[PDB]
């Protein structure tokens, strides 16, 4: 079999893929980057294309151009089950054509020296003495099996993980997900008969009996032309969500022509904070496949960005130090929590309380406005809910006669602030991980018992 030699061998070309792959170029690095997809299709995951504007500004990303970008965004509308409350948030962001941001991204890494290979897949983590050394690859294009060997793999496979899920069970590395750590979503995008009000605008709507766990969403992408969807958590027994799509998709976008349909289909979406580790010796694994969504919005796209550039930062310092450890690749962990992985992790307990309110819970909560239009932003773009914040909140649910998993959020508050005091404390050395997780895994089995 044939075989070659890289720095960096790049698994997935998606949003982490390829922002993993932008950030370490022009550094003196041989890489390779792959992607079973064929190039015109690579990023075309079912997703909302809602991303947000802060996001581009803090990495230094290329943003959205012309084509790529199909509708500014300029704030959020959050319906309440029985829609007479309309929370309106403002905050900037893009509805762009995700794949073709994507490739735009990887034609650009090309451009400073990276090399893509697309209708190529990880088939076999190659692993020899206890290191993640490379993959065997196979490359469509001219039906060859080739063996890449590299100093360290990034794995940006998605939700699938479909690379790291071969390595062995020991490896902290080869994590699982619960399956109602996670959300199923299934979206399409129509074209509407009439224009679109506000169009400028997202439309969330909480709803626990036309979306249990999650949320539907109607988000224009651009003056007649809708992503519409829903989200539902997995692993509850909820039946098939096309079949909720298809019983309440009237209801919150009966202005689609449905014959106008340009695409459909969904996925899994994970809705936790991020692996305990997302390095080991050999490998760094960053986006869906490393649970880097926000487990609130369930937005993934911006954060998938964030683990790249924190791989590329990590990649960079281990090879200045020729060290290809856990411990070598270590300040990825230390990176990524940093910026998001704090954030997910407070958002992971709060998404535990959000799941089981009812609607009169969620109908009561906006209507009588526990909370600010603002303080709900703030909640969520640092994922900390203040002390102070909910004591303004728990004053006004004292005005409520019947019982309620309301009177909990204090208790909520502190456990929030609880774990990230943690995650701000994320081990130093591996030497602590494991410690440090059954500490995390005691945090989360109180409060999962708490809120009963
Ligand atoms: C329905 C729905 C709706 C939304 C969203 C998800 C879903 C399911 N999200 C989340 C978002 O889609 C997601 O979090 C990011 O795309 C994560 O980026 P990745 O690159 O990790 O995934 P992605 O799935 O794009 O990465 C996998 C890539 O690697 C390739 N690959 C996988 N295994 C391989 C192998 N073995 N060999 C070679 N190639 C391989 C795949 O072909 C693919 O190109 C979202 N996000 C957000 O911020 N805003 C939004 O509006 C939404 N809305
Ligand atoms: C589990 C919970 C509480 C929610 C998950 C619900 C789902 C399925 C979320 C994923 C689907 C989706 C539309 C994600 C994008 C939502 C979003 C707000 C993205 C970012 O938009 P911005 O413009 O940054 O604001
Ligand atoms: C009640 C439930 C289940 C959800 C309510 C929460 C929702 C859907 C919306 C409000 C949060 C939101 C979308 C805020 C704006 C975007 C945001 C938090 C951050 C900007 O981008 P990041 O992805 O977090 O980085």
């Amino acid at each position: 079999m044939k075989e070659l030699k890289y720095d960096v061998l790049i698994i997935g070309g998606g949003f982490a893929g390829s922002s993993a792959a932008y950030q370490l170029s022009r550094r003196g690095l041989k890489i390779l980057l792959v992607d079973s997809k064929p190039w015109n299709r690579i990023g075309d995951k079912p997703c909302g294309d809602a991303v947000s504007k802060a996001h581009f500004d803090k990495l230094g990303m290329p943003y959205p151009k012309g084509e790529e970008l199909e509708n500014k965004i300029n704030g959020i509308k959050l319906y309440s089950p029985d829609m007479q409350t309309v929370w309106t948030v403002n905050h900037e962001g893009f509805e762009l054509n995700a794949p073709l941001y994507n490739q735009r991204v990887l034609k650009e890494a090309q451009d400073r020296g990276v090399e893509i290979w697309d209708l190529t897949t990880a088939m076999k983590p190659i692993f020899e003495d206890g290191y993640v050394k490379g993959a065997v690859l196979f490359n469509r294009r001219t039906n060859e099996e080739l063996t890449v060997y590299s100093k360290v793999v990034v794995e940006a496979t998605g939700y699938s993980r479909s690379f790291r899920s071969k390595l062995p069970p020991e490896l902290p590395i080869t994590e699982d997900l619960d399956d109602k750590d996670a959300d199923v979503a299934y979206r399409e995008v129509l074209l509407t008969k009439e224009d679109i009000e506000d169009h400028d605008y997202l439309r969330i709507f909480i709803d626990q009996e036309t979306s249990p766990g999650g949320y539907w969403w109607y988000f224009p992408k651009g003056k007649n032309k809708v992503n519409v969807g829903l989200g539902i958590q997995g692993g509850m027994g909820y039946p098939s969500i096309h079949e909720y799509y298809k019983k309440y998709l009237d209801k919150y976008a009966p202005d689609v022509d449905k014959s106008k349909l340009l695409v459909k289909g969904g996925a899994l979406v994970p809705t936790r904070r991020p692996l305990y580790t997302m390095a080991w010796n050999g490998i760094i694994v960053i986006g869906d496949s490393g649970f880097t969504v926000n487990p609130v919005h369930g937005g993934g796209k911006g954060s998938a960005m964030i683990s790249g550039y924190c791989a590329a930062k990590a990649i960079l310092s281990a090879f200045e130090t020729g060290d290809f450890s856990a411990s070598g690749l270590w300040d990825m962990n230390i990176c990524y929590v940093n910026e998001y992985g704090a954030k997910q992790a407070s958002l992971d307990i709060f998404r535990r309380f959000l799941q089981k309110l009812s609607n009169d819970d969620i109908n009561y909560g906006m209507k009588k406005k526990i909370i600010k239009e603002e303080d709900l932003l703030e909640a969520s773009e640092k994922g900390d809910l203040h002390l102070s914040v909910a004591d303004k909140a728990m004053r006004v649910i004292s005005g409520l006669g019947r019982p309620s998993l309301l009177f909990k959020l204090k208790a909520v508050a502190e456990s929030m602030k609880k774990i990230k005091e943690l995650y701000l404390n994320y081990p130093r050395s591996p030497s602590s991980l494991g410690s440090w997780r059954r500490e995390v895994d005691n945090v989360l089995t109180e409060f999962n018992k708490s809120l009963s």
